[PDB]
């Protein structure tokens, strides 16, 4: 009665951060079914209009981003490369289209990239990896028994990764109320560490979407949420809680502003079935935004970071 | 020795499926090309590129630009490969960047141009393997240099997609021993062969402790000729570049085995010397890019520092 009236609306993921812009193309005819109110101006410059239901993606971007994207409607979801640089057509304009699949639909999250970025965005890629690459070779070296010590330093290098001004380590107990068991910040900040937090500051609905989202970023708690617009002929809603835009519910938005936390970037930890332990927690006091390829790596840092605690988990039931 | 060394330092020859220039280190213009670079870089008074050429005319105005902002940072903060663009054609190349005394060395290795949009999208798969593979190596228990060697030429024989990937071992006389292999089906095995030192000269060994990854596409390949303004103060050498040519005596060599291609990684442990090799051969001609290859040289490292322990824990037991 209150899982399903979270779950509803997040599932739906109808308002999306604006920092970014949504597509969702039917895989048959591979034209717009929905588009967030965005879209327009952030693709386009300002018959049709240049952007609505049943726009051809060849009008929007030039011919080899626009032939990328089609060639994805043909991959199956775990074998998708993202992120796709496109640029649009008139402007030039670059972003990363990041694309999931939620069946006959495939739905492009628009994320702008610096066009002084373009040139250098492989090598950014390579060294956002190369970085989380060696923080895992720091996690495989630290000695067995200690969860606290394993924790300390993944909070380290998630800060020294991420830049963001509080990292914590976020574990939920048996009764599903929260502790935070690891916290590095820097100097001005208020403690959180050892702190416990009720089971309904984060709700079963957001613990179900980040067992299948494993990270989730907002820029701004306070920045004015974009309505997406559907195909009307569609007789039900599309599912867009897959998207990387998705906007915090109004309520979480508010616990944020609260404790001075207007960005976050949160990385599920899920143990082997699966359970979700915890989450590994960052927060900015100011806007802050990370390009896709870097939470990429956090998310193969985060399940690295899952093996070694569910291993102190057994070396604990064990000694 | 110094004979060998004058030859692949000096040789100023480059494998033909890449172009490089060298650009002064103040100016940013062209003091040495590749004889190919011409025709590569802007589909054939000055020609459009010769000694003197200024990189604003042969690259779009990003492409230079970036390439501008290397010529301010140190070897150290050099972030590879840079996209580049030409300005007519818009036909693009990654730019592998590394420095002399007077020089920046750009190798250009091209880059189909519908796949432009999948660059970053590669470089992430390619690091993503190799990490999966890290993290397969640190989870095998201790006690066998040949468990930890089966792993590492099955990781790296997954990722590259060569016909073969041995683990070549220096003895201490210097001669080497297949350790490690695994192929396609229908190959011959050479696991366990012994080859004379002479097979891999001091030269070759030196270098390889400089340059980590060295990529052969074609050993029947026509190398091409790169060019220097005579009077540029000091010798050009080409050591560091990916596209350098393998000495004849090697070429030879290679097309004799039938491997026609091949990709070698050092194996360098703590001062340091060279363990090995990691070797992958192909039968026929084999182009890997930029990204996979620098995600080669961290699986690498990563492979030495596991060698090199397990040598520790036979000196102790
Ligand atoms: C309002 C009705 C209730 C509520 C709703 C709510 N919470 C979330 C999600 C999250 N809540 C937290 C909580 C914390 N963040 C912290 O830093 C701390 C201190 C350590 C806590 C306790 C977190 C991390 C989340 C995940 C949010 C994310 O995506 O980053 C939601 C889901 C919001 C969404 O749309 O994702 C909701 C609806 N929270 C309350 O406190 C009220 C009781
Ligand atoms: C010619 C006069 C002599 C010679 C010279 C030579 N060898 C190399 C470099 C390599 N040689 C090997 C040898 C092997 N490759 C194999 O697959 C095997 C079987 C396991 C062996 C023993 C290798 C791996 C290299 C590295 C080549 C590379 O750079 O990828 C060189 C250097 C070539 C260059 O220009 O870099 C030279 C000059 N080889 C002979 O056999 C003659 C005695």
């Amino acid at each position: 009665k209150v899982t399903t009236a979270y779950l509803h609306h997040m599932q739906k993921g109808k308002m999306i951060q604006p920092f970014g812009c949504l597509l969702a193309l039917d895989e048959k005819t591979c034209k717009v079914i929905a588009y967030s109110e965005n879209a327009p101006e952030m693709l386009t410059m300002v018959d049709h209009p240049a952007l609505g239901i049943g726009t051809d993606i060849k009008t929007l971007f030039t011919a080899p981003s626009a032939s990328a994207l089609q060639k994805a409607l043909g991959f199956a979801e775990v074998l998708l490369l993202n992120p796709v640089l496109i640029h649009c057509k008139t402007s030039g304009k670059p972003f990363y289209a990041i694309i999931h699949r939620v069946t006959g639909s495939m739905i492009i999250d628009f994320e702008p990239v610096k066009p002084y970025e373009v040139p250098m965005t492989a090598a950014g890629a390579l060294q956002s990896y190369k970085l989380a690459a060696k923080a895992i070779t720091r996690l495989q070296s630290l000695p067995s028994g200690s969860m606290e010590r394993l924790c300390d330093t993944m909070v380290q290098e998630v800060f020294e990764l991420t830049g963001y001004d509080r990292v914590m380590a976020y574990k939920f107990h048996e009764d599903d109320h929260g502790e935070v068991i690891a916290e590095i910040t820097k100097p001005g900040l208020e403690p959180y560490l050892g702190l416990h937090y009720p089971a309904t500051d984060i709700p079963q609905a957001s613990r179900f979407l980040f067992m299948k989202n494993k990270v989730r970023m907002i820029v701004d708690c306070h920045a004015k949420h974009v309505r997406v617009l559907q195909d009307e002929k569609l007789p039900f809603d599309l599912t867009l809680c897959g998207s990387t835009l998705r906007a915090p519910h109004s309520c979480h938005a508010q616990y944020m502003a609260n404790m001075d936390s207007i960005a976050s970037l949160v990385m599920a930890v899920v143990v082997n079935r699966k359970r979700l332990w915890g989450l590994v927690v960052c927060h900015n006091t100011t806007p802050r935004f990370v390009p896709f390829p870097l939470r990429y790596a956090c998310e193969f840092l985060a399940q690295v970071f899952a093996i070694h605690v569910n291993k102190e988990i057994e070396l604990h039931h064990h000694h």
